[PDB]
């Protein structure tokens, strides 16, 4: 199977990398990113993310109220754009399908 815990770790990655700031939203904030696979909070949102992602193509996935959760964080459609580039970078990375129509979704709420 498609090994999409490995992509969500690679979109992190990617994602810190680019935007340093938006990792102190999380509950890993301040955590050195090559350690980010030894901490608790990491686990659990990689967790979802992946979560995310299989119910996104399972066809379960509420686009609508992911965009409405981030919304309630101030992440917009700003931050959404840069994070599509991200996660293809990271799909791209495993050979596995681009998830950028998973990510159009949630920004047609946003
Ligand atoms: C490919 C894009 C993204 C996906 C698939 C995604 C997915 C998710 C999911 C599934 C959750 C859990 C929501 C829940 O528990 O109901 C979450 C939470 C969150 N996301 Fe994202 N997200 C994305 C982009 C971003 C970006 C760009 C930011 C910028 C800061 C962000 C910030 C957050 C924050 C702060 C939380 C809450 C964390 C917490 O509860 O400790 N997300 N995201």
């Amino acid at each position: 199977m498609v090994n999409w815990a490995a992509v969500v770790d690679d979109f992190y990655q990617e994602l810190f990398k680019a935007h340093p700031e938006y990792q102190n939203k999380f509950g890993f904030k301040g955590v050195a990113l090559g350690s980010l696979k030894g901490n608790a909070a990491y686990k659990t949102q990689a967790g979802k993310t992946v979560d995310y992602i299989n119910a996104a193509i399972g066809g379960s996935a509420d686009a609508a109220g992911l965009a409405s959760r981030h919304k309630g964080r101030n992440v917009g459609s700003a931050e959404f754009h840069n994070a599509k580039a991200c996660l293809a970078k990271a799909c791209s990375a495993h050979g596995a399908p681009d998830l950028g129509f998973a990510i159009d979704d949630i920004l047609s709420h946003l």
